[PDB]
């Protein structure tokens, strides 16, 4: 099997910040997930940190935080949010921070990303938005193109849905960014009766095209479920989703 | 169930002007169909709209008219036969006429295309076609973007297989023309043995692609067979394929 | 059901060498398949022609032979080992002859090639292979066109894989170049865990996706394995990999 992640986003934000997100990872423990992305939207709510860390160590989980951030700033200077989520995200017992692109300058000061990346001991995760400076694939293979020059201790998550809202293709990206992918946000869209693009869960069809898009990835790449997990028993609807990830291979 | 359309051209041009095409809207309404698509070019003679009209409506059928009209002709101008084309089509009973591009002009007259849409009740549809001037992404794009921007009572009809032709993807014609299907046109399509492009049934596989196209347009969005039904019982093999287009997309 | 052939590398080039390519004709026979591609890269010494020819006879088969030569060099000749080549694929009993693009000039010498051609019996082939004079759509596509203008009897052998390390996409290869195919090289193709491009047999999804690839080609295009087959029992192994092949196609 390979490594599979739930974004508690999934369960419904008004579940999640009410029922709270530590309660949710012996739930992902016993359902066979290796990882947890977790969301700062969905703290109520200021976390015990302390109690969110020893849960994910209880557990044997990696955890991802999640940060809605944009790296760069309209006027080019990276965000000075990024140390502030960082010790966040490290507090709560994360080993990746992802975030969305921002704007992209010409000049990006990509030394200056990793000295702030070198204070903190996170991974940086770089996700594929729904707008057009964070969503689009040749801003995006620009990032990606430069960051590996310089080396940073960065990587793409390649979030299979979100191209959607740019008219960008998946496999087109996939062939383009393919190598620099770390992680995969894995999320069917549908386009609604209103003519609204909307993230649903898979069909089977979903399941064994997306199974194609991993051929361009690194071999065993964690995959994460970021669509709807509604349900009356959300271990055994949490189980089979993740059985059904794990298994996409070759 | 989403609403299916069967084009009569499905069952052999010289079968369907032979019986004529009023003789199968009982089959059709049978075999469970929303809507008939009438042919123009499957008309022996000019019908008796009114017989025909009554007859569509005693079978509780809508209807398309598809003419293979051009909608602008090589100088630019719209072509002449639109009205005559409209007109023919209200009073056969259609809701809709369905026609192909032509070539559209740098600067294409879309209010007096409006104005004249104005003239009669219905909605037009356009379809991408085999050419090079109706049937290729980047001029269908402008067309819409244009026609929507001028609020236009217009939808695109997206033919699965036409894109074929012009040796284009029907994904990527789906994921920059999708916001704009109100119709969709369902073939598969294979290369024969003697190198010519056909329409043919589809496969399972195929079935399962359209099901990912389908996700590019409005959820329930009309679709409509187009592709071969041949055989000793019509009625049992168009109630299969009605059913399986029916329930495709969930 | 569909022509499937076998790509002789398919079974390792090792193993293939020493054991000789004329040894795997009976397994091909045996296994359902119509077709041997012979590799000039395993053959470990001087080939006896007489002998594997026989041996083709024999099983029933056609024989594709694969070379790796470059058809242009990159002063805008024509390959001069192309004819020694043709030759050496006529030895060997093959009805094609697959070779590279090379380095495509911008006045390619046609109607010398279709004279030199209209000689044999055989049908050349050009293959996409890794790299970008030969692996890249828009050149290909070029050349086949032209090749079409003079009214050349050639064809090419659509490798599905090959297009990953030029980045380019087989759909739309399929899409452009699917008029011209005679031939189709089936694998997969997959990043490994450090990131390297390795081809390996298909999974269902990738044989589902290969019959509407198909679809771009005339209906009933031999098809090949070229991809690892490897087992305890070569027989077993090779029929189930055969038959999922050649059911390819529409109902
Ligand atoms: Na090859």
């Amino acid at each position: 099997l390979h490594p599979v992640s739930i974004s508690l986003s999934s369960y419904g934000a008004d579940l999640v910040r009410s029922r709270g997100q530590a309660s949710f990872l012996p739930l992902l423990a016993m359902a066979g997930a290796q990882r947890v992305e977790l969301r700062e939207e969905l703290f109520a709510g200021p976390p015990d940190t302390e109690a969110l860390t020893a849960a994910i160590q209880l557990q044997g989980l990696e955890c991802v935080f999640s940060s809605p951030l944009e790296l760069w700033r309209e006027d080019g200077q990276l965000n000075p949010e990024l140390e502030p989520t960082l010790r966040r995200a490290e507090a709560c017992g994360a080993g990746w921070l992802k975030v969305s692109l921002g704007l992209l300058p010409e000049q990006p000061d990509l030394a200056a990303l990793g000295r702030r990346l070198a204070r903190h001991g996170l991974q940086l995760l770089v996700e594929n938005d729904q707008t057009p400076q964070g969503g689009r694939i040749e801003v995006l293979e620009r990032f990606f193109r430069l960051a590996e020059r310089q080396q940073l201790d960065l990587a793409m998550t390649f979030d299979i849905g979100n191209w959607r809202w740019q008219e960008q293709a998946a496999d087109e990206a996939a062939l383009r960014l393919g190598r620099y992918v770390g992680y995969v946000h894995c999320k069917a869209v549908i386009r609604n009766r209103d003519g609204k693009l909307v993230a649903v869960p898979p069909s089977a069809a979903d399941l064994q095209y997306w199974q194609r898009l991993l051929q361009h990835f690194p071999e065993g790449v964690a995959r994460a479920i970021e669509y709807p997990l509604q349900g009356d028993d959300l271990l055994s609807l949490s189980r089979r989703h993740i059985a059904a990830l794990a298994r996409l291979g070759q």
